[PDB]
DNA sequence: AATAAAAGGAAGTGGG
DNA sequence: TCCCACTTCCTTTTAT
């Protein structure tokens, strides 16, 4: 299927989901959660991947940290605020 | 305070 | 089988 840091970047890239989701600095990455409407935005991604449960933004931010280990995205010490790596904004 | 966020271990799920 | 990439679940810590 389609990994998480890709489907945040495309919506990113394409604009949808404005009100839950907005670039903080489009050419370094960096991207943050609406504090209000990110859980429409889980229930988006738990939608598009079929899962048993509704998702949330706490689960959804339980995934994203497994990417601090690996690298792709990396958390900000701003809230609701991560970063995509230089290596996954080329592909 | 109070409370939303961040954290992370551990066992569970799909699918390749 | 195994491993990937999460997902689920819960308590505790940290930041606002």
């Amino acid at each position: 299927k389609i990994r998480l840091y890709q489907f945040l970047l495309d919506l990113l890239r394409s604009g949808d989901m404005k009100d839950s989701i907005w670039w903080v600095d489009k050419d370094k990455g960096t991207f943050q959660f609406s504090s209000k409407h990110k859980e429409a935005l889980a229930h988006r991604w738990g939608i598009q991947k079929g899962n048993r449960k509704k998702m949330t933004y706490q689960k959804m931010a339980r995934a994203l940290r497994n990417y601090g280990k690996t690298g792709e995205v990396k958390k900000v010490k701003k809230k609701l605020t991560y970063q995509f790596s230089g290596e996954v904004l080329g592909r």
